[PDB]
């Protein structure tokens, strides 16, 4: 009898999702850490007959023993009833099982909730966005005793940071479609949209770039900005936002909104402002000084290597292991 | 963004040795931040091929075109089974590495029949690891086109077991079945013989339960003389494949005696490593004129060349220079 | 481009335990992608003072701005030259890990606490063996704000586990020079003794020479308890530190027995791992009564949990979670 | 006796180093591998008496032990006395050790040929060495090396995760070389750009663009637009620019004659040219099509160089021969 630790992996998923993204960053740390991918490819469910997607599982954990130790990163966005089976065919091995949650489904839309937090219940350690969102989650019954909070999304990279200078513009890498707030930009500081979608005045479209070069890019100075849309609001105090991370980890401060969660790191390291809304970013952002911009920067790149190495993912990876056995 | 992946089985018995080389090499693999490939062994024909296709599928479901695949055969799950990984891993475009850990038609005379559809699949993959070059010779003449081969000349053996002292024991390490081994009843010598196994056989012979690897090497390493053979049934596999039982001796810390026209057997020579004999006999009387003076130096040999086996180095080699192969021209 | 460093002690006997601990922390540390600082063993009375300051600059010649270090002390080559070490590591901008496997100053060497408490304060992050520790470490001055507890020492190892038998014996790996209950053993209960140390024991002590590690894992993981116990003059000094035959008791497979007070007691409470006692004579009477089921349970216990011990993770998360701190 | 392996890895030299940034991928692949660095300062041997020497060389190696082996990567930079020392220093322990040779300082020009015998003495006591070229190994055997065992390392990784864009069939020649290193940057005269990346001030000919020296990983981004790589100048070391480009992800174009050319034409990865001007005739007559194949060869062997791959396999084998 010899402990491994498996880790689940998506793949298959576009070019361009956050979601798989996550996952992989996290089993790219986990592996270098000595730990073992579980590939998880993402399809249609309703193409298996109940049998063959037994079989495709037994194919998926063939490698795993008893006395092992298994991190599920969930959603595996193949369905509520991929997720419950897997979960099932965990269960019949006589090892310790770590949920590590990137997405709660259910928060749209909300009527599997019950059985969502029904196969949470079966894990021994739960790996959750923020202690907000396992406060919400037992309240839905979650009854987990071990749970090990990220905090934050780290962003493993080596692209170089140029010198930030004091740009008065403002960074937003997420989707219009997603967030409407970008279509109603009223201000005079522009906001820069990095997204695919093709959609104000001020706010100016840039094309979707691999990751490294955005970084890059947003190194050479400005504000990063994390916002939420209005029913999204729920999460935003819940969730982890990845982008915030890539912020972070280009080397420039970041913009939040009042209530976010874990919003302690950005206050406690000084990396940004957590603002009430809109108005009063673009008020700071056309208030702040050169001198007090050179300080965030340099908060900002005193603290980014804990992502750049990937430490907050390193941290939980370990942690939810050993409160696994302990 | 090429990752190397690894096939490793499970499901075997904790004492079957197929299932332990495999292990052995994706731990290695593991360190070198390569990722596994579970395979499950178990009975190929409960499935439809709709549900062996989908345990294919999920087998493989984090390659990525671009990755590279170490493909360690058999899987014993049947050539079948061997033949749609096979399949299924070339749907991909990826670099295919076979690593031979066995020739399945060449071990058993009953087992020939499936020469011509093993080497179908064998020609399939861009690198072939094989036991020794002879194997790649003989693999040729049965129709083995692969172009770029490695030799992956010994089974490593690592592990942290203690080392012991070892004296100048006349007995001779056998851990293997005497099944495999038809050899071990026939033993007619009064040099003791020492048969490691789960299972019947003459006065000098002494059997011992079958132990933890860990604890066999311990013991073992107390002295004696570690003992590669096999029976005429298989002296044309033996010229051919890489015994586990050479790299455990060594491991251990003891010299060991092998049969001439084994493979590798250059090894043994230049590294002085024990002897190469020409039948039971010359090793048996080897063992009694061998002087104090003399097993001092081979033992001596042993545990210098021996890091070698305890850190994986041969299996280093082997999965770092495929990976490099399968690549460049 | 941060790297991460940790010193690590080479050049002392095959017996010595707080190199064997270095090493072995260092091992798990390396298998993180964490980077040597080999530190030898020697006499610093030999060295001029720059002879000194260039041998350190010797040791740290990898070092580069922007790394973070984890300095585990002491070194054994005197407090003279940890407090070098430190400051030589100051003088780059790095952050600093204190890793407290031993405190010299804790009773008649207490008077060395000033200037260890001066240089554990350069420290960003201090790891020690236990919550209690850290505590007395304030007392005298200690104001380093992030500690991490340590909570145990690992035993990685791959030593095949035998299924244990209930035996009514004790096994105890230490020095009897060094405890001094093992002379006065006076109990029909078998202590088992492995040691270097060629001398004879009481009638019921059974001498067993002294052999590697994993040998001694295996032969113990066929039953019976393992004792943790200290002298007496050990006894305040006792309560801070981590025991590491505790670890290998463990890690072999059986449970344990231990005085009360220990560090990180609850651990084994906890864990169920074996049973906490007042003195020899209650332990005793454990080994005397505990029936067969009782045991069976114990071990199952044990085995469940050395998972942890044999893989390294108490000493992963310390060496994770305190690097995380130095920067945050 | 547990076995470690050991790297010595340069330290404190100029960010613009290429030694250094050489000597620290090779550690860097190394650490992964599971090695150990033995961290090694770049200062003024002078300033060292010959006990503070023999002590700060003891500070460096406190961690070895019987029965490790040392990978010397060689020069240190601290001269050719360093060097002579370090490697004494190493003998005295029950290791092996393998030589990795970055240059070879007695065949820079003729006037340092007279620290060959030292070099070669030293040298001789490896069990192992790396070499460049195998071209290389003949030549330090002509000068009384006799170390039995070799390993050719063939060409420098590039570990890296710069994106490749799309490349373009630009008809022009990246080269990020200083220009007081190569003449020929200063006398250029064709109607074909080349792109100098470099820190220099100077301006520089007509048909030349001087481009701001840039970080390494926006260099390959840039780069992998497409367009040329140009090795140009010693057939005996391997360029480390070459596997910048093939990095980037673009096709090389390289002087006749240097070390190691058949990796260039067995994986179709550039054009070896005789002259300046048959690489301006080969640029202006290439069309789309050869162009999007040589691209094609680039970013199908790139991985290799992307993953350290000729470095891990110099490591694993060198460590393996030096033991068997
Ligand atoms: O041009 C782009 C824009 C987006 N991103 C990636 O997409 C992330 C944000 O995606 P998402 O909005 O889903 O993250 P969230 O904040 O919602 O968690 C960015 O941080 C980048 O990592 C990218 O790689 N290139
Ligand atoms: O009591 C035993 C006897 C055998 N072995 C293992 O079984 C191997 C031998 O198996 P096999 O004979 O199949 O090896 P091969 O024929 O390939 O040389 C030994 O090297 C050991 O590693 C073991 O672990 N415990
Ligand atoms: O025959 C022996 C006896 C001791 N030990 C090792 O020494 C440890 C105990 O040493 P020490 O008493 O110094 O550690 P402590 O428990 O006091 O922290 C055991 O756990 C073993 O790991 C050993 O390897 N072989
Ligand atoms: O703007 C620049 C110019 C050069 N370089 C680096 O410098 C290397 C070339 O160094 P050098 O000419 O010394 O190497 P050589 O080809 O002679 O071995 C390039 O490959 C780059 O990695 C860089 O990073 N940025």
């Amino acid at each position: 009898a010899c402990m491994r630790v498996y880790i689940t992996n998506i793949n298959g998923q576009s070019i361009q999702s956050t979601a798989q993204l996550c996952q992989n960053t996290v089993t790219d740390v986990a592996v270098s850490l000595g730990y073992r991918e579980l590939g998880i490819y993402c399809y249609q469910i309703h193409t298996d007959s109940e049998s063959e997607l037994s079989k495709r599982l037994d194919g998926i954990v063939a490698g795993l023993r008893h006395g092992d130790v298994v991190i599920f990163q969930t959603p595996t966005w193949n369905t509520t009833e991929f997720d419950e089976k897997l979960m099932n065919k965990l269960k019949l091995y006589d090892i310790k099982i770590v949920l590590f949650i990137h997405d709660v489904v259910p928060l749209g839309n909300f009527y599997l909730m019950d059985r969502t937090i029904a196969y949470y219940n079966k894990a021994d350690v739960v790996v959750a966005p923020s202690q907000k969102m396992i406060d919400k989650l037992r309240d839905f019954g979650m009854n987990v005793s071990k749970t090990v909070v990220q905090g934050m999304w780290d962003h493993p990279t080596q692209a170089p940071m140029f010198p930030a200078g004091l740009k008065r513009e403002i960074h937003f890498p997420g989707n219009p479609e997603r967030f409407s707030f970008v279509k109603e930009w009223k201000y005079d500081i522009p906001l820069k949209v990095y997204t695919w979608q093709n959609v104000p005045q001020n706010v100016h479209k840039i094309n979707y770039r691999p990751d490294e070069q955005l970084l890059m890019e947003m190194s050479q100075g400005g504000f990063g900005l994390v916002w939420m849309d209005d029913k999204d609001k729920e999460y935003q105090s819940l969730y982890c936002s990845y982008k915030l991370g890539s912020f972070l980890a280009a080397g420039i401060p970041v913009i939040v909104q009042e209530g976010i969660a874990n919003q302690e790191l950005i206050e406690n390291n000084g990396l940004g402002w957590i603002v009430k809304d809109v108005e009063e970013a673009i008020m700071k952002v056309k208030n702040v000084n050169e001198d007090e911009y050179i300080e965030l920067v340099k908060n900002v790149r005193s603290f980014n290597p804990i992502l750049r190495k990937g430490f907050f993912t390193r941290r939980l990876l370990t942690e939810s292991v050993f409160q696994a056995i302990c």
